[PDB]
């Protein structure tokens, strides 16, 4: 079974312009999928509409067992334990430690703190940085406040981690040790689907590749070129 199904989708935006123009996409638990295409062609708003940051106005999406149609705006909270989230500008809190950071993302469940503290170090381990628990996000490069940031994302031990262009404000050399933690917490079975304009990785790191182009789907393939 799919962990994403989107059927026609459809997306306005309030000036009328159409970013999404019936898009059918299905991913099953496991799979690891680039979304590339020119600029303007929909990719952000796709990747919004799957953890319901945009709503779709036609079409259908279920994410994780979540209706994204139906799901009331009380329940994303809910949806956003189930599907974690990298952005492009990493958008860390920078007046809290990289602990902070990371803990804020755990619902408090009565006690929860002692917890809390140890997935705060698992994850913190599995991105490399446990070091850096006290630190504060000017003090990390911005491939480590990336890390820091995948770290929050799978604090939760998602199923799905959606990211917008992970690398975009990587240098080289960044970019590809992200690509290969990405790859790391793929290969122990989170879905991963993430934008990019990267050609390099993406004609490297072969992996699936759907392709937009205004608003529709216009490729959709196993192991794919980046094609653009
Ligand atoms: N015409 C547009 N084309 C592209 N992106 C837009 C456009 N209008 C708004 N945006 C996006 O939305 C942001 C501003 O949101 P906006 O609709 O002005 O809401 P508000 O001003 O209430 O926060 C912009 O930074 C951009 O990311
Ligand atoms: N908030 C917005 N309001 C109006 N138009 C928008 C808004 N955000 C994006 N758009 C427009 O919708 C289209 C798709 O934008 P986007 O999803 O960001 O594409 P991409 O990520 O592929 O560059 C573009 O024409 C863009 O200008």
């Amino acid at each position: 079974g799919s962990i994403i199904e989107m059927r026609d989708v459809v997306k306005k935006y309030d000036n009328g312009t159409t970013a999404l123009r019936g898009v059918s996409v299905s991913v099953q638990p496991g799979e690891f999928a680039y979304i590339v295409g020119p600029s303007g062609a929909g990719k952000s708003t796709f990747i919004r509409s799957l953890y319901r940051e945009v709503k779709i106005d036609k079409g259908s999406l279920s994410v994780a067992g979540f209706n994204l149609v139906k799901i009331k705006k009380k329940d994303v909270p809910l949806l956003r334990r189930s599907v974690g989230v990298v952005f492009q500008d990493y958008k860390l809190l920078p007046k809290k430690t990289v602990y902070e950071n990371i803990a804020y993302a755990m619902e408090v469940i009565g006690e929860n703190r002692r917890n809390i503290k140890r997935r705060v170090m698992e994850v913190l381990d599995l991105v490399g940085l446990k070091h850096k628990v006290r630190s504060f996000p000017n003090e990390l490069s911005g491939g480590e406040q990336q890390r820091i940031a995948i770290a929050r994302a799978i604090v939760n031990n998602p199923k799905v981690l959606i990211a917008d262009e992970p690398t975009g404000n990587l240098d080289p050399d960044n970019s590809w040790e992200i690509m290969n933690l990405l790859e790391r917490i793929n290969l122990q079975g989170t879905t991963i689907l993430m934008a990019t304009h990267n050609s390099q990785i993406v004609n490297t790191l072969r992996h699936r590749v759907i392709a937009i182009e205004n608003g529709r789907v216009v490729r959709d393939e196993s192991k794919g070129e980046y094609g653009y």
